[PDB]
């Protein structure tokens, strides 16, 4: 129960009245576990290194008392484990009775050891100590792989979710390695990394709920970046003409399994570039980045959780492309002319969202209504591959230039993976005449683009939601050290 | 005036309704300028590689006087140049006539052209164009070389900052590149980058006042970051040994030369790593980085501004240690008995202050009276070099460790470079017992009991470091500002 706690911080007591630092400041280390690993794993069974002395430490992670000269336990550090064995002939006696200086360690206690290294006559590779020193003290009971199966104590105290699952590790490893490669990816063709603020006094980018803020000093109300979109196109204006940024969003809506108020987000603006380019690049990437971490371009995927069958997804370029107002046309056999914002057509969308009785979108403006058209008859067409909804309309891209020879639609793109958006790009409207909500956006924008702004293709990425699709999560909150949860 | 910008809106218009695209969907460049002039710099003057087409595009930043049959010009674009030099005889006449072509060419306009390269018998290497096309105009008139001075102006539209004056490319390049180099050194030495959670309940990890907003539908205050301390600190108990984040923290407090209310910080913590760790990690890092920057250890700054003569920084290691209470008792004379929110220790704490003119904080609480006193008598003891102020009184440092053989310090470290704090580190309080705020003075204080909970479980013994990202960039970049090296720095309007 708690008592296991409570008779913890009275043995923390004990020591301290006793004399001894159950906290010490300092223990140097010669090697680590891994180090340790690579090192002795091919020595022979039974033999000892006695004569080389080592200082390791790690994680108590299991303990048995076979007899009472031979102890054993599980010693883990940095994902990887170890035995120690910790035998009487072995022990100096001068710096404490053997019993009861190995009694005392409980699962989870952090400890530094001086032995040398050896294998068991069964061929576990060991640390067999001479001294062992508690250095910080696991005062509750650590609990075993039941009970970190699926409750929020995994997003609440990630730390026992990172001790106990392996897989999670692995999983925050990934993560990191996915930005790593992206990072280099952008760096290696010349794209150079800024920092855009976070508080501004308008939000623009995109379009949802914003977080609103106070300065004191400033007297002001700030909103948190919905977006990096406009002021890394200023730098564009500004000459930097291949720039990009990888950060936290703030987008304050609703919490489901592939949205969280604050997310991972990368957006990336190359000058002379149009969305023709934008395809090449997404495909480039996105195969070569699953090939860097899987030596191959196919993944499993468990869409539906680990208790139903997963299904594989190739991410062999080229991916399809799909343009949206079309395919809907195609699937519902309707003719949605323009203008979009019709009432005669905005009547058609309406009634086919009432045949199928699909969601009524909140304000059932054509723009929205196109989404959920989209939503529902294209977005989770294709589930063995990625591929692209390319070809919006204007009134859903108030930012993406005017299509060259489709009027009404835009350069547009998005990438989707199992029917979830991972992915937004487009050919950048640059013509300061055409943006039409200049006379929310910025005036500070607007007037840049008056400077000139070059052609440009601009693409983001939704670097959470990647990342679960190549750790094989199914939430968002997997995929995030500590997500935000209500208390 | 407006009257300049109406005039390009209008030859805009013109141009749409003539037919010409003055924004073309795409032009395919075949090479860079910096390219461009890396591949052809070492001609002959007066060469011509007439066979040789390329497509390359820029920013017209100079319009010499039309000669009638040659058009000059100044092409630049990733902060170089290249001359522009159109010839009657090499124009391509199928598309349109010579004149009218250039003539609308104005200072500011982005180009795309097609030419051949070239040298002019004057030693300038420029491009030859046979074709050039409107890629974006600029309709407005550009600042001159040194007429962008007002910086209300380079920090309200810093891409005009970016455009007009050359060093301003390069402070932001060298800040990329220390973060870059910063990056670098913690993944050599098997550290690992994580991001943490910028909203929370509250904001721990430093005494400052904080950014607080509201998630609309889970109906929930929450409070932005002050600082990455207390969640690295918990995957150190989940076992990431060495971890760090690089990004944005915010602090509610008031903007100067060196306080911005959101700025870039970066936080490790290493286990099994203790104070001496933490101290030679400063010194290797400081030095190899201004090392990497300069190819030298020593740099130049102008502490007291630009028009004032500048000071020499070096950066050689070893960097002295002042402990911060030894030298005010050196310094003032006295002798600060322990403990320190003794009421004779805070009464002749006091008597100091104000036999030497000193503001009095606005809560005279103990660790404030500490907190003054070092600024006045220690923080600009040394300006030719970093130093660190150490071994703090616990009571300035809730999350420090206690010192091992000082009673009533902490193994607590602090880098000034010219009197500005950049560097902020020390061995971690691990004991879940010693921290008092899990079981506190009633604005700027303290705890989270998550936090505290993890403690429980095991924190190791640990040393963390902070390093105030841009403060360190405004002393590589010659800056007296924090606000000449963020972007976009926040104003008001
Ligand atoms: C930057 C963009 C480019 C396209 C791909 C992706 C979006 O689909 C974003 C939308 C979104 C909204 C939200 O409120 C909370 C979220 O976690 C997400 C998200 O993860 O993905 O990132
Ligand atoms: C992470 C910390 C530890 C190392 C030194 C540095 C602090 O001195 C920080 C204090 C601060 C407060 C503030 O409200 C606004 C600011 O721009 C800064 C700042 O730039 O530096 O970074
Ligand atoms: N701001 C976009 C990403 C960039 C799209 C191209 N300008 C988004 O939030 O989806
Ligand atoms: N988080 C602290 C720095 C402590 C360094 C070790 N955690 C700060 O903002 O000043």
């Amino acid at each position: 129960p708690r008592l296991y706690f409570e008779n913890r911080s009275k043995f923390i007591q004990d020591q301290k009245d006793k004399g001894i630092n159950p906290y010490p400041h300092k223990f140097e280390r010669t090697i680590s576990i891994p180090e340790f690993i690579e090192k002795y794993k091919d020595l022979g069974n039974g033999e000892h290194l006695e004569d080389t002395i080592l200082n390791i430490t790690g994680r108590i992670m299991r303990v048995s008392a076979s007899g009472q000269k031979l102890r054993f336990f599980d010693l883990v550090g940095d994902g990887e484990k170890i035995q120690v064995l910790a035998n009487y002939s072995f022990h100096n006696h001068e710096k404490g009775n053997f019993a009861e200086c190995y009694d005392k360690i409980r699962r989870g206690d952090i400890v530094g050891i001086v032995g040398f290294p050896g294998k068991s006559k069964k061929g576990e590779l060991s640390i067999f100590p001479k001294e062992t020193i508690l250095l910080s003290a696991c005062l509750h009971m650590l609990p075993m792989k039941y009970g970190l199966k699926d409750t929020e104590i995994r997003y609440r105290q990630r730390y026992l979710d990172l001790l106990i699952n392996e897989s999670s590790r692995h999983t925050f490893v990934t993560r990191t390695k996915i930005i790593n490669f992206l990072r280099n990816f952008l760096n290696e063709r010349g794209f150079f990394e800024v920092e855009t603020p976070m508080m501004n006094l308008i939000a623009g980018g995109a379009n949802a709920r914003p977080f609103i803020t106070h300065h004191n000093d400033l007297d002001l109300d700030l909103y948190l970046r919905i977006a990096t979109e406009l002021p890394l196109k200023m730098l564009i204006v500004g000459g930097i003409d291949k720039v990009y940024e990888i950060g936290k969003v703030f987008r304050n809506e609703g919490i489901d399994n592939t949205h969280n108020p604050e997310f991972t987000s990368c957006e990336f603006y190359w000058a002379y570039a149009d969305y023709n380019d934008l395809i090449k690049w997404s495909e480039d990437f996105f195969s070569q980045l699953v090939y860097h971490l899987f030596g191959t371009y196919k993944i499993s995927y468990n869409k539906d959780g680990p208790e139903n069958q997963p299904i594989e997804i190739d991410f062999t370029p080229p991916y399809p492309k799909v343009s949206i107002v079309e395919e809907i046309e195609k699937v519902t056999n309707t003719i949605l002319e323009q203008p979009f914002d019709s009432n005669e057509t905005i009547e058609k969308m309406i009634n086919i969202i009432k045949e199928h009785k699909i969601e009524l979108p909140n304000p059932p403006t054509a723009a929205k209504l196109l989404d959920q058209l989209a939503s529902h008859f294209i977005e989770n067409k294709y589930n063995d591959k990625p591929f692209f909804i390319v070809e919006h309309p204007q009134i859903m891209s108030p930012l993406a230039k005017y299509h060259r020879t489709k009027p009404g639609l835009t350069e547009r793109l998005e990438m989707f993976i199992c029917g979830k958006e991972v992915l937004n790009a487009y050919t950048e409207l640059n013509d300061p005449f055409k943006q039409k909500e200049c006379f929310q956006l910025d005036s500070a924008f607007c007037t840049s683009l008056e400077y000139g702004l070059p052609p440009t293709g601009g693409l983001g990425l939704g670097i959470d939601r990647i990342t679960m699709f190549l750790t094989n999560k199914n939430s968002i909150k997997d995929v995030i050290l500590f997500p935000t949860m209500r208390p």
